[PDB]
């Protein structure tokens, strides 16, 4: 029985690893270029973030506090998956995991209505799962030489919490792929073929068909385009939007690398700085995040200029006088309703892996075992049912909780960079921007809100995508009510 | 009587004052107000004798503008002879009135291209409009200035016979050649204006006093509308005047020294601006805040002193950081609610008002004087004036959106010349989202009546009681005149 | 009895003798202008753990003083009560406020304000002293910009504040009720023959005959008893430590129930605001030691007074009115201590070099000296801070060197500058080898602190020159 | 042989092999390097046609800096035909080597007034001197830049037939040219340069190979002189080179617009300088950062990409910001340890040098290759290049006390730059506290030569075994040469 993963990611690549272990009755072929084009996993440091991603907003909704338990549950999987990725391998393909550790930091670069709330939310999640952390004494943060003026004041040391070289793990999945049995074909789908309510396979970009009675969609930030072609499922599939991302290596000065992950809270629009170890004498700094409605595959200037300037003041000045090695762009795919993409269609044998945004990678190894479980008649991992691919969008907040959020994140890109402006001129710029961010909600729609990351992409966009967007929002209350 | 009753002793009381006593011998002459001058625009200016230093592209833009800058430039004519014949009842010990001669405007960075690049192109071309002397010259040549190099000029406009008089010596130039003329002080407040059968009676004073007159001159500056408003109409016929709340400093220089000309900038946002006026005795005089005030204040806010230290610090001289502070002053501009000054006669015989100057009722005194004692004298005094009676409709010298585009761009202003460092997309993105409020405001204030952009932004953050209370003022305006 | 000053210290000690001995007769010599004073331009907090450096409690001389200082807090509830007696409600309180926040923010040199916030904590833990690290988010009034925000802070419960005008006026009323004579004309010379004061002569050519004169004249202490036969070179110089403040009536009449402060900063400034009645607060205070006194502020200092205060305590101050710039000269003894006790010259008596905490320590000075004019031995740990000593040498001139570059930096951070990040490193490196030049030019034997090394450093060839001359006259006399 | 080995394909190399392949048809020619192009300079510029908009105060100050700056006039007036000639080799799809005719130097306050004010009147005194065509232009009159405010020019100076190169297509024109003139391309690096009896032999290259040769011209850029040093007595007859390592950025423009004009500002602190040079298809070049480095490195720094892209967002255009970054560059200029290039013949027969042309070798090119052929033929080129023979006694261009003026300027500069925000007192105090320890280390290098600014800030932050190195070399110059 064929089986035709589409996308070359963590995602596509964990699945197909999986399928070709645990099925020895299907034929597993891969689709997806060496190129890897607006690919989210090679761009990624990468975090196995669960608590780090923690924000007091996100565990405000019910969505949010089921998406975080399941990210807890995927660190567990973590140290066995890594030891099944590095057995297909030797000791000359490297080492999967960088570090073991994370240390959160808090300064004054940046909102208090962000980064306060979040750091206090962080240490609450901990407290509540009874993982191993402690609040330590900022002087005893390792290797960190910030800026004195953009220095942190308090710092959480989270055990067990760590990194891997995205690379090296995307190295590692391809090569546990091919021992498995699976086929690795480097051509992307153009169209998902269906007829009768069933996949019949996928036509290729060199022209191809390929018949399957399987097609598991894993291509990021392209997965619902791919979908949205087949009958009514335009309305059905969530949109996923380019969450682009901006990341660099870069050589050490000295050689030297901090021996934990450092980090911030999720910062305006879920960016983010933090430093994730690499070996070599290699540092890998991210990230930017901007919601793109079009696909970007280039770093702009602001982004490449901010992600440096953070990371030489708030966490080691002598990244400054570092080599840039690789300025990463990479799109994370950004669901418009704020969660993921996971499961089954109308079609039968159509299966989605997608729209996991900031923390994929981390969830992958659940996320692939999920999926396996499904096509297998299996119930998968208990409380993924409500990210099942189609589905009405979800409401996780009220309107009156996102327009408090969009004007708060818009208010920290001045504190994040950091501004130095009059004193009377935040709370004016607050007063200003309420009425404007209401007034598109308002004109939206009257039932779907986008969450705040996607509310200030669609409040700078053209009057066209503006009215585009507002005719997909009545298609999509059309359909599902 | 044939008395006249000069109400106010400021800089246009006493010159008025003064013109009087030397014009008419034969009538007593009588100027009230007391020594502490309270919230006077006088003790607290430098002060520059501004005509082509306070042109804006804004101000040249409307006619009632043009006509506002023509009186500055006949009124510079005059500083000289009337300094000599103030000095002439004097002696060399008094001090000099005069301080400096000549002028240097800079353009710097430290502030809104749309405001500073405008308004130095529109100087430079009012001096060769009125065939002024003036040299644009490097700025390697300006005097004494040693500025922070990331504030630093790089354009300098030398203005030849514009320059500054000692405010203080100035006044005391003007009490002692007043007397001279044999003008009387009574150093008391007029409380009311007494009037009947529409005509001028005399002035209650604050210590219960009446003193009979055929004459009444206002020059109350800020107080003077709410002085004659009381009179049977006139709280709808006389335009509102706001206080124009002003800070500037007196410093002692690090070494005694001063430049030889007045350094200044154009006009800054909300009529704002930076300018050292050099002193006798090692001080230098720097300016100043502008903040329209609902009501009077007489203390400098924190904002303020910083906001003028910092200008004057980085901009002109790095030296005056490590100089002693000697007084921090405070006075109120007259703010006229139109944005033009009101001049001459009323519908009340004997009742005249010289007030609503704001920035340059000290530079025009010689020429308002010479205006009302004309017109006192049966003359039509000074030509270009009638526009600016007190007793008048509100003036609407700007469209609407020329206005709300003023505004804006003042509110930007305000940010440039702090100066700020922001992301670069948040000063587009400010603009856009300003418009709209600014926009609903003026359309809420009335159909007919647009606020100039100082009195506008004041009015912006003003409380809900106080927009409501100029919704009914100005409705009550458009009744009396429509 | 002459008491030479009107300040804190010398109504204080005039208090406490009027009181104790109401046979003698006691006058107190100052004007109401009060020239220089440092008093009347203090807030004033009653800082004990709020003054605690690391720099100062690594030190056994700085240990001793600021044992002294939590011994003069237990005093203050008793010696207010006292003074506030001999008054009315309409006279106002002299307490201010009870307790004190101290907040940590990032507007500054981790060597100094990380350093002092883990030292006040240590000092209050070792002190048994009530105290809380509290939440930021729980501190009442305070309105920071968001990048000048505290992330710590820390309560300190019984350290408190006193309107530093309302005190001098309940001081010099108390001062009268107790029998004591105010003079105001100033001292020009103490009077002395066979080592014994004979009295004082006065600037308008009067002479007081006393058996015992007090000098409490602040910074200008050592140079009215530096004239008599031999002191110039055995009564260490005082020079003037000139401080700024600023007292603002508040936006809306509002102002916090504590104290507010920073731990010392730069050069021994700091920011605080201090409550007052009446919709009025003080922020204080900036420091700079001058070599010849100066009673104006300068731009540069009303300009970061006002600074730090509306970004890292309150943005409505902004918008708040000025009412009053203060400056007062703190006595800032050339060896970083005071001046309290005894002479060779039989009933001549010092109270000065006191700094930043002479108004704190009062109650407690105050009966140190009249304990000893009485024959007592007064308080058991004032005798390291004797008035005639050798300059003491509390640091080596390392630590000396180590702070002064420290503290020359911090002046960059507490602004805060914006710079290339190489640009710190290249300053640090540029200004050890100048200061250690200096340190080493001065004397042998002597280091001057921090504070009074920059205004050296920064002072004319003849200024330095003369201190050279000085420092080797006093080795010569106690070596 | 009469064979030509030219070691090198950057601007210099090509330059003269298509010059030589032109003019001896009868000698085989051969080119040396690979198309990686290592730390190649021509790459990674823009580039600009730099005669007026590179001269500097203190580069006219000096005799050796005048005589550089004719050359660099001269060289101008060979573009035109040069550009024909070798666009005559190809077709319409190769694309044009010229993109701009002009160019406007732009004075803002994001820098020192010691460079920037000076540098900006030399510019023009140099133009005024060679009555080269220009005009001082308001700022309003210059197209398509969009400024910061805080960071925009107040003077603006069009420089009519001052222009700029794409160098990806001039490098493809030159290697097309070259073959077509029947050069041959062998790409592997020269390993040693064999010579005896004081005339060259030829080249062992780096796959083992020996190449004989009649003439060998070394134009390798900063490897230049460390590849001719290996020759007997060579290492402190010809001055050493070091890597100018430059950062630049091809960036694609938000609405693929560009200004029709190179826009730049006059040479910065350590000869960095910001600038925009046009290029087809959507596409601008925005450059460079300068540091001089001991050993070579082929990275940008984190400091100097943030660098680069703040000064071209705020000073010309803020809509770079939104802009996507296709490549950044990174290319050593080969920077001389006295200041002036290595053109010409050595006391080895058949042995030329073509190198140390630091910021404008790609400008100078046409020039410096037809007096380097002129050489190899018998004549004596181009009348003022004499003085830049390659085998010399380091020139002492400058004094010690202007080059200590120059490099604490230079330092200061740095700062102004940024632009950093600092207390008032801190420039004067990092001022005095320079002085002391450069005049330490220019005293303790040598008693004879001095190094430039730009190179005398890298020793003095090197290691302690790399000035001892440093001070060692300068003696067994002296030893040499006196
Ligand atoms: C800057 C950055 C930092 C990140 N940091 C972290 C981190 O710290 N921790 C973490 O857990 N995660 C991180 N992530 C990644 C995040 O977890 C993503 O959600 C995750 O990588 C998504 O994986 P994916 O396989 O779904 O998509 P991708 O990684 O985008 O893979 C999809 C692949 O499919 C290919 N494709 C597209 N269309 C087709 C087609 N038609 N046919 C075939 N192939 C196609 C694409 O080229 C691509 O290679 C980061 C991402 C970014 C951009
Ligand atoms: C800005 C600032 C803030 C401060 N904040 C605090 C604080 O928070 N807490 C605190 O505890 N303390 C504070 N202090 C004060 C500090 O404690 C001082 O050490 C203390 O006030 C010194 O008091 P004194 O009486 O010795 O001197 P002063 O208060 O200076 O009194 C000396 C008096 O003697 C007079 N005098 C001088 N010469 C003669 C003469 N020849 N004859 C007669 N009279 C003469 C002077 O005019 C003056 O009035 C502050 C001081 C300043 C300047």
């Amino acid at each position: 029985t064929d089986v035709i993963v589409v996308g070359n990611g963590v995602l596509g690549l964990s699945v197909g690893v999986e399928i070709a272990r645990t099925r020895p009755d299907v034929r597993v072929t891969l689709l997806g270029k060496p190129a890897r084009q607006y690919g989210a996993t090679p761009a990624a440091g990468a975090m196995l973030g669960a608590f780090g991603e923690v924000t007091a907003h996100a565990l405000a909704s019910e969505h949010g506090r089921k998406k975080h338990a399941l990210a807890v549950q995927a660190q567990r999987l973590w140290p066995e998956w890594i030891e099944s990725l590095e057995a297909t391998g030797t000791a000359a393909d490297g080492r999967i995991k960088t570090a073991d550790d994370t240390v959160v930091l808090l300064n004054t670069v940046g909102h208090s209505a962000l980064d306060d709330a979040n750091f206090a939310a962080v240490l609450t999640a901990l407290k509540e799962a009874n993982a191993p952390h402690e609040e330590i004494a900022v002087e005893s943060v390792d290797w960190i030489d910030p800026d004195p003026n953009s220095r942190p004041l308090r710092a959480l040391h989270i055990e067990g919490e760590g990194s891997v070289d995205s690379g090296i793990l995307l190295a590692a999945l391809e090569r546990s792929f091919l021992q498995a049995g699976g086929r690795l074909h480097p051509v992307d789908a153009t169209e998902i073929r269906a007829s009768h309510g069933r996949v019949e396979g996928v036509v290729t970009d060199d022209g191809d068909f390929l018949p399957a009675g399987h097609v598991v969609v894993a291509a990021g930030a392209r997965s619902q385009r791919l979908v949205a072609a087949l009958p009514g499922l335009a309305h059905r599939i969530p949109r996923i939007y380019d969450g682009v991302g901006v990341s660099a290596l870069v050589d050490t000065w000295d050689g030297s690398g901090p021996a934990t992950v450092l980090r911030t809270s999720n910062r305006a629009f879920a960016c983010g700085l933090h430093l994730v170890p690499r070996a070599g004498g290699s540092v890998y700094i991210g990230a930017t995040n901007a919601v793109c409605l079009e696909p970007r595959g280039a770093a702009s200037i602001e982004e490449t200029v901010a992600l440096f300037n953070c990371a030489t003041h708030q966490l080691h000045r002598g990244l400054n006088g570092s080599e840039l090695r690789k300025v990463q762009v990479g799109s994370r795919p950004a669901p418009i309703d704020g969660f993921p993409l996971i499961g089954g269609t109308s079609v039968e044998g159509l299966w989605m892996l997608s729209g996991t945004y900031r923390d994929g990678l981390h969830m992958s190894p659940l996320l692939a075992r999920h999926v396996v479980s499904l096509m297998d008649g299996g119930t998968g991992v208990d409380g993924l049912r409500e990210f099942r691919p189609e589905r009405d969008l979800i409401s996780a907040w009220s309107r009156e909780e996102i327009l408090d959020d969009v004007v708060r994140h818009t208010m920290a890109t001045g504190y994040e960079f950091p501004w130095r402006l009059p004193l009377e001129w935040p709370h004016m710029m607050e007063t200003f921007l309420q009425g404007p961010f209401a007034e598109l909600a308002d004109r939206l729609s009257d039932t779907y809100t986008p969450p705040a990351d996607l509310m200030t992409a669609i409040m700078f966009s053209e009057r066209e995508q503006q009215d585009e967007l507002i005719a997909y929002y009545a298609d999509v209350h059309r359909e599902w009510h």
